[PDB]
């Protein structure tokens, strides 16, 4: 959808992408994020970066960041989404240390799970699943955004086999840095120490206080066998059965 620019007011530089800068905005009331296309350019590259925009215009769903639309009209050429006051779930945490419940972090999860399970189902591979590729909103709704060793299946890193069984094992290291409150997978081990410590079939232990039956998802998820690994579908089950019976959450290591 074309929006036209008299309606679009930029404010502060919020983050970078590969084509420039996100930056926080105003949509005439509410807030935006923009991404910005300035500089030098051909058409191709224009039509790069606004494929962005269409992809995203594909997607409905609760967990999944919104497009408002498109302004290509004018210079600077914007790609307008909604704000997410929140930014970035890793950094998020980390600020908001022990702030939120198991329960809430579950919920947290549960969201990120439900809006993969979405992208699964329309055949989309995300391949960069990471707690700072999650957005939170002002009500603590998570969203996938963006359409990394520590991250990546073993199979993507060693032969860039990315599928949805891969991001299932992106998913299991997201829900490591929730329930670690933002921690960096692996903490400052370099990116060889983590192929190395996979290889060995080592494993992130569960942060302190994380119930046994989330660790043991995570372990589902890091199974060395993609095929071994839930589906988006068995992992919403399993999050939603937890939420159904809170207690057993309380089983800790």
């Amino acid at each position: 959808k074309e929006i036209d620019v008299s309606y679009v007011k930029i404010e502060e530089v919020i983050g970078a992408g590969e084509f420039g800068e996100v930056c926080r905005g105003r949509l005439k009331e509410s807030c935006v994020a923009i991404k910005t296309l300035k500089g030098g350019y051909t058409e191709r590259q224009r039509r790069e970066f606004l494929s962005e925009a269409s992809i995203m215009g594909q997607f409905e769903h609760p967990n999944i960041i919104r497009l408002e639309g498109v302004v290509t009209n004018s210079m600077p050429v914007m790609i307008l989404t909604e704000f997410m006051e929140n930014g970035a779930l890793d950094s998020f945490l980390r600020l908001n240390d022990g702030q939120f419940t198991v329960i809430q972090l579950v919920g947290m999860l549960r969201g990120i799970a439900s809006g993969m399970r979405y992208l699964a189902e329309m055949s989309y591979v995300h391949r960069d699943l990471a707690a700072r590729n999650i957005l939170v909103n002002s009500n603590l709704v998570c969203k996938v955004s963006d359409f990394p060793i520590r991250w990546t299946a073993p199979e993507a890193i060693a032969f860039r086999k990315f599928t949805s069984a891969s991001d299932v094992w992106s998913y299991g290291i997201v829900m490591w840095e929730v329930m670690s409150f933002g921690e960096r997978p692996y903490w400052d081990m370099s990116n060889q120490d983590v192929i190395n410590a996979i290889e060995q079939d080592y494993r992130l232990p569960p942060p302190p206080d994380c119930p046994t039956s989330l660790h043991q998802l995570m372990l589902d998820c890091w199974q060395k066998d993609r095929n071994a690994r839930p589906r988006f579908p068995q992992i919403v089950s399993a999050l939603d059965k937890m939420i159904r019976n809170p207690a057993s959450l309380k089983i800790v290591a």
